[PDB]
């Protein structure tokens, strides 16, 4: 229930302080800005990974579960930083990474290191066929999904990078390991978990070919391994043996469930996590398909509501692009920003803010593939420009795709690096930095911060916009997104008019008090309430007795 109630702050900490000036971000450098969090309102902090890793995903190839990444720090860092966000009245969740490890793990290291030992069956190996590969499954990251061993004349398989093979959980001795190291962080009184690639856990038995009708090289994988049958027996076990142990909150990343099928996941009964991130908003890819939104979130608003789950609302992480490049405009930059901020914030569940976003942070244009760093998008690069394409077509993918856009240096002031680094930083600062930072925001009232600030401070202060419910209004309207929230006899407005135009619409009215708890831009004072004139992106919420 406090989970229900907290609003959430994702770090990623390579990009969000630099302390020590190598252009890297580090945990020295989160603990310096506890403060802007605090004040923000912020209950839960998640911080991305933050272990041993040789960085192939940035944290997600991890080599030691137990270990703070040298780049980061050290444990007692680590031990300083939980105390600091307890002692400030916040909690913080870790992001846990099952699925994989790296091959620098010494449990890979072991298993590679003959075809019989101890921990061979820890990871997913399988011989050839025909002299290629076990099957024609493609990486997410692009390329086969199997890596061939020479020593031991075998592939390993990895859903993700060639440096991150997949741990076996139909090996009991892994998920005990696995559930012991769980335990272990849980012992030291972390609040919880962001589950990462949780529901590629299972693959399917055999790891048959997929159906190639474009006759592709590899194919594209999701059938083999996203959310299969047979997932849930190992999540109600992991839930059994860890976190049904400690109150916390876990947020599981579950791409490949609709909200139809969420009940195993999030049920208020039997539910294996408190909430799930879901995808299904996030590939939407020219005028937004405004309905088509308003379809999807209110599918899960309606579908949680009828199962007593709870959403994790969002619009942003460090696998997305910017939410005014996705969702709003850079046309109308700052109106978009706090538009969608209103719109996905203020909808029943937990909402998660990930750093920049309270900025209205936009997406970058680099020129260089040198200039990138995303593993993904450095390997499809190479490989299709092998296949023809060309510089400019593959950019254009990266630009308007490709997470990176995420991952720049969060824009602290106008000073060099915006503040992040006195160093060069390890991905470069977007240059609107000089327009587009928090010392600048925290001082005019009318910025997209000060938004968040108030969203935050408004749910915090009316029960309705936590536990109330969803209703969408004006469904055909192709600008306006607008729903309420009810509770009791509070019933909250939610007006978002997103288009990048002026509209009009009709008050969807039975109140015996009114107030605008929230306006992005100044009430006009001849305006009635009933004939709405709205600006671009301008958003209200109206609260009614
Ligand atoms: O630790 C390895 C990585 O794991 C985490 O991110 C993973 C997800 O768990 C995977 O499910 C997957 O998600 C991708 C997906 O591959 C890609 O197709 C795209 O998904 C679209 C989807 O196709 C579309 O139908 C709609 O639902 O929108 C989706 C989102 O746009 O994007 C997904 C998210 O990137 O791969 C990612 C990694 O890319 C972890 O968080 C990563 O940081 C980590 O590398
Ligand atoms: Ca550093
Ligand atoms: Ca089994
Ligand atoms: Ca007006």
């Amino acid at each position: 229930k406090w989970w229900k109630e907290a609003v959430a702050y994702q770090i990623y900490p390579r990009s969000f302080m630099d302390s020590n000036g190598d252009g890297i971000g580090d945990i020295q450098g989160v603990i310096s800005k506890l403060d802007y969090l605090s004040d923000l309102g912020i209950d839960v902090i998640w911080i991305c990974p933050i272990y041993q890793s040789p960085n192939d995903d940035n944290g997600y190839d991890i080599s030691d579960y137990k270990d703070i990444m040298k780049d980061f720090g050290t444990m007692e860092d680590f031990d300083e930083l939980l105390d600091e966000v307890h002692h400030r009245g916040m909690k913080l969740i870790m992001d846990l990474v099952i699925n994989h490890t790296s091959d620098e793990h010494p449990w890979f290291l072991e298993s590679r290191s003959a075809k019989e030992n101890p921990y061979r069956d820890y990871y997913i190996w399988h011989e050839g066929k025909d002299g290629k590969e076990p099957n024609n499954w493609e990486s997410i990251f692009s390329g086969s999904a199997w890596e061939f061993d020479e020593k031991t004349k075998e592939y390993y398989m990895h859903v993700f990078s060639k440096k991150q093979p997949d741990l076996n959980w139909e090996n009991e001795k892994v998920r005990h390991e696995l559930y012991e190291m769980v335990n272990w962080w849980l012992d030291k009184g972390i609040d919880g978990f962001r589950v990462d690639a949780i529901s590629h856990i299972k693959k399917v038995a055999g790891f048959p070919d997929l159906p190639n009708p474009e006759k592709l090289d590899y194919v594209p994988s999701f059938e083999g391994h996203m959310n299969r049958p047979g997932i849930q027996e190992h999540l109600k076990e992991l839930k059994e043996k860890t976190f049904a142990k400690y109150d916390i909150m876990t947020v599981g990343q579950a791409n490949g469930v609709t909200s139809d099928s969420a009940d195993e996941w999030v049920a208020e009964d039997g539910g294996n996590f408190n909430m799930i991130f879901q995808f299904e908003h996030m590939g939407l890819w020219k005028p937004l398909d405004l309905i088509e939104l308003k379809t999807i979130l209110t599918n899960w608003q309606n579908g949680l509501e009828k199962i007593n789950g709870w959403n994790a609302l969002y619009l942003e992480n460090h696998d997305q692009i910017r939410s005014v490049n996705k969702f709003g405009s850079t046309a109308y930059r700052v109106e978009s920003a706090k538009c969608l901020a209103a719109l996905y914030f203020l909808m029943k569940g937990t909402p998660f803010i990930y750093q920049g976003q309270e900025l209205g942070m936009t997406n970058v244009k680099f020129d260089s593939i040198d200039d990138y760093d995303d593993v993904g998008m450095i390997n499809y690069y190479r490989i299709q420009r092998e296949k023809g394409d060309s510089h400019d077509e593959i950019m254009k993918v990266i630009w308007e795709t490709g997470r990176d856009n995420s991952r720049t240096p969060m824009q602290w002031n106008t000073e060099k690096n915006a503040g992040f680094s006195t160093g060069n930083p390890w991905m470069k600062v977007n240059p609107n930095y000089v327009d587009i930072n928090v010392e600048e925001q925290k001082s005019d009232k009318n910025s997209v911060l000060n938004f968040y600030k108030q969203l935050i401070k408004i749910r915090k202060q009316h029960d309705v916009l936590v536990y109330g419910t969803y209703k969408l209004l004006a469904e055909e309207d192709s600008a306006i997104y607008a729903y309420t929230r009810t509770l009791e006899g509070k019933t909250a407005v939610v007006i978002c008019n997103m288009s990048p135009n002026n509209q009009t619409f009709e008050f969807p009215s039975s109140f015996t008090n009114i107030e605008v708890l929230i306006h992005n831009y100044p009430l006009d004072k001849n305006e009635t309430l009933e004939q709405c004139t709205l600006h671009p992106y301008e958003t209200r919420v109206y609260l009614i007795s």
